[PDB]
């Protein structure tokens, strides 16, 4: 596997630093997935309609060009109502701090306890275009929907 | 319009199963829109605070290199207060099962109603960066911001 | 800077009104940062749970391809709750109304305050698949997850 295959020859390199190397590296849970899985590096209950701001124990450097996009996991979502607050969270080019994920509980009743190597989020890398404005008047100036 | 016109050339093809096909096959509301919109394919009603996860009665083959995105539409959101708890879901290309819709009411006091054939969230599909992880002991070895 | 770099040749325009030309042209807080920061034109309070429908003071022409994308800002999220319901906000290429941000306010106590001229949301641009669906009995007749 270190041939690049020709389907593979464009795919894009991520640099990243373990800051808490006892985490695994992100990884895909399938072939194809969108995202790597990314880990708390922490032990936290969020009492119901609790938030935590929780440490990943990674750095990223997402390239110019690109963004990284923090999304929950739809099993824990839908099994015990575990959210993010900004989600998708939105990782910039330039950032090189740790990700940290705003974890709340959205169930009205049961605490969510999250263990240190758990699986609590998913980062995807995107293109993005990074935009000029033009200032007008009116769209004239410059659809169906309106 | 069986014709492709030049600037659609490139345009991407979605295989499409509907589980259901009581239900219309999901659509763009106007030319130019980002999601077709997903149906209901149940009955469902959720009080303050609840979720539940929906069945939308189609299953999709998102192409290897792009990514499913199930996002809620802003109507329902403003009026009910009705979101998707794992918002943006993320619908991988290996996914063969229903797309399945995780609502809630962030309303605190009204009841949401959905009825079958409702149309509750959109899904748009998206290139996605299938991301080769390079781990470096610092980002000197391999901002603004910082 | 009139002169547009080798790297930045291919950079999209998007056409922007100030509805409300008392605020500031949106911007990247830092080079490379995916989107650019929404203003507030309004004072509003949020008490816990409570939801409002704030304007932008613009309106944009997202270009036909791709997609324009409303994100909640993280420091807000993590400080005092502040989240968006219909988060990824979905802006269409075709809308040429004002863009306004359905915020939420997460947290179980205190109210929010937002101001006139507070940043309250980003706005990315990315291109999106306008995709053309083709209805399969299975897939066959057309992967590690199933
Ligand atoms: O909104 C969604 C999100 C996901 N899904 C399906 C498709 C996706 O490929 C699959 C897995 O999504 P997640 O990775 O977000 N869930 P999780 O990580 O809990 O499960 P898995 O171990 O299967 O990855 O679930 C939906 O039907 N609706
Ligand atoms: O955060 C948002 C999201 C949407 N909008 C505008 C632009 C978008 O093109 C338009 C429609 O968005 P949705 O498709 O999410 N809403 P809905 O499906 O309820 O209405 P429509 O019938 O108009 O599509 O609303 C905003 O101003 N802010
Ligand atoms: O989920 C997230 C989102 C952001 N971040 C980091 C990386 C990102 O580049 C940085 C800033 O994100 P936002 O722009 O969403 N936050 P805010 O606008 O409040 O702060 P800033 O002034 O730094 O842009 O915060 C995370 O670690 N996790
Ligand atoms: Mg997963
Ligand atoms: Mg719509
Ligand atoms: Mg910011």
């Amino acid at each position: 596997s270190g041939l690049v295959p020709r389907g593979s020859h464009m795919s894009t390199t991520l640099a990243i630093v373990r800051l808490d190397p006892g985490l695994p590296l992100p990884s895909r849970a399938h072939d194809g997935d969108a995202g790597v899985d990314l880990y708390s590096a922490e032990d936290v209950e969020l009492a119901p309609g609790r938030r935590a701001l929780v440490r990943t124990g990674v750095a990223v450097a997402v390239p110019f060009g690109m963004v990284g996009l923090v999304h929950p996991r739809s099993g824990l979502a839908t099994r015990v109502g575990l959210s993010i607050v900004n989600s998708p969270g939105t990782i910039d080019a330039g950032y090189r701090g740790e990700i940290k994920v705003a974890l709340i509980n959205l169930d009205p009743a049961a605490p969510i306890v999250v263990h240190r190597g758990d699986r609590i989020a998913q980062l995807l890398v995107q293109r993005v275009e990074l935009v000029e404005l033009v200032e007008v008047s009116s769209f004239d100036e410059a659809t169906s929907r309106g």
